[PDB]
């Protein structure tokens, strides 16, 4: 059937022009909104707007539960860490489209197999067994291993619904009615200011709300934050859902991250569940968010684990309050007297109050060390008076217990004295993705410890 789609995720209607759909249901798509992120569809139940990536053409690989599309080798190992023998998925290379691999779990290890393509287009893992389509290849290996360590029996679940950047398919419908928001308890014991957990009645949706109470944050500052957040769109940066700027108290409403900040999460987690592959997954997400800020000409200035928030299934998002606009390559100078979190501050910032995307790279290195140590305080017992002097003499924190060598080298690259000698976030993200190609991070941690 021409133009037929199938729902990949459930979606509940609440914005009156939106439509409720159930995973597996068929839909006909009528058209798209202004940015293609939402589409008007018809089902046997009705007609209305639904998120475009919650559905897929009946004729596309994404309809298969085992096809996870653009997922990296490391992300695949995370997805399969919750599985059993025979759990598997098929993924595609993000950089080089068309290149696919099978990731399969067996006896606690994940095996990765490249899917080869013959001159006539047939696909195979083992040359003796070639197929016309991907689905036929998977079906074959679902019954006999035929070259694989075991059979493909349990597709890795797609546990996370795609991010929706807002709540409406329409153009700028950010303003919302304050009466539809129920404010609850403050979040973070006040470390983030006037931020409260709240419920957005209209959707019984839990949210985070920052309110401009009198004699707190300056108005221009609050509004600039709201303005900046309207432009930020990335899976790993806290997403804006709406604002209330018609009258005081002004509100900034965002998605709610259920587990709190990364620092507390790492300090209180079960290290068996949150193993090295999970830490790598979280660090990679943070680098992706920073690569986005880098390309969009923003600087953060407060990158640290306490400013990264954790959601379900180890999703991590960087808090995006306080961002500043700065053409990537230029320098921002803070007015003398500014007080900074010394342990996460680059040398040029400490000495000259100069900040750039490169000082964020330095902070990312400290954040990486916090991740690798499950939240230890940086520089143990070093006085917060001799840090600059020590750094100037090339002292740097020591490699964390069990930390793989390549991860520590990345930390050291981030801590180069001269900002121009530090890698870009694009380079950092790419480095994580290509870091454990001939053995797992699990294996490397072993070599580090056994030693
Ligand atoms: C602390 N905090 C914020 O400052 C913002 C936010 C806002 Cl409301 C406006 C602009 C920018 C940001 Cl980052 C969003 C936000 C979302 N989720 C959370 N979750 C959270 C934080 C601390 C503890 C707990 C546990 O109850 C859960 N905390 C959040
Ligand atoms: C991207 C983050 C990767 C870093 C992973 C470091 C894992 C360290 C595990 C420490 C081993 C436990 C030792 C005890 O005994």
């Amino acid at each position: 059937d021409p133009n037929l789609f199938v729902a990949l995720y459930d979606f509940v209607a609440s914005g009156d022009n939106t439509l409720s759909i159930t995973k597996g249901e068929k839909l006909r798509v009528l058209g798209y909104n202004h940015n293609g992120e939402w589409c008007e569809a018809q089902t046997k139940n009705g007609q209305g707007w639904v998120p475009s990536n919650y559905i897929t053409p009946v004729n596309s690989l994404e309809k298969h539960s085992w096809y996870h599309g653009p997922v990296s080798r490391n992300a695949a190992e995370y997805l399969l860490s919750s599985g059993i023998n025979g759990s598997f998925l098929v993924r595609e290379s993000e950089s080089s489209p068309g290149q696919r691999s099978i990731s399969l779990r067996y006896e606690g290890r994940v095996y990765h197999y490249r899917i080869n393509t013959a001159s006539d287009g047939k696909l195979y893992v083992s040359s003796e067994s070639r197929f016309n389509t991907l689905a036929e290849l998977v079906h074959h290996h679902s019954t006999v291993a035929d070259g694989l360590i075991t059979t493909l029996h349990y597709p890795a679940p797609k546990r996370n619904k795609p991010t929706v950047y807002g709540v409406s398919p329409n153009y700028d419908k950010w303003e919302m009615e304050r009466t539809d928001i129920t404010m609850k308890h403050k979040l973070g014991g006040g470390q983030y200011g006037e931020v409260y957990e709240g419920v957005w009645k209209k959707y019984s949706l839990t949210v985070a709300v920052k309110t401009l109470k009198e004699d707190t944050m300056e108005v221009e500052e609050f509004l600039k934050e709201a303005a900046v957040m309207k432009e930020i769109k990335h899976p790993n940066l806290v997403q804006l859902l709406g604002v209330c700027t018609r009258e005081p108290p002004f509100y900034i409403i965002t998605e709610f991250m259920t587990y709190g900040n990364l620092l507390d999460y790492l300090r209180e987690c079960n290290r068996q569940e949150v193993n090295a592959v999970v830490l790598l997954y979280m660090a990679t997400q943070i680098s992706s968010a920073m690569e986005y800020l880098e390309k969009k000409n923003f600087i953060h200035r407060n990158l640290a684990a306490r400013n990264c928030l954790v959601g379900e299934n180890h999703l991590v998002k960087v808090a995006d309050f306080g961002l500043s606009r700065l053409m990537t390559g230029d320098t921002y100078t803070a007015h003398a007297g500014a007080k900074f979190p010394i342990k996460w501050t680059a040398p040029e910032s400490l000495a000259y109050n100069k900040f750039s995307i490169k000082s964020d790279v330095w902070a990312f290195g400290v954040l990486l060390w916090e991740i690798a140590t499950y939240g230890m305080s940086p520089y143990p017992g070093i006085d917060l008076s001799q840090v600059y002097e020590l750094l100037e003499k090339d002292y740097r924190m020591e490699r964390p217990e069990g930390c793989p060598e390549k991860v520590y080298e990345l930390m050291r690259a981030c801590w180069q004295w001269n900002p121009s000698d530090r890698p870009s976030f694009a380079e950092i993200h790419q480095a994580f993705e290509t870091m454990f190609q001939e053995s797992s991070i699990s294996d490397e941690v072993e070599k580090e410890l056994g030693k």
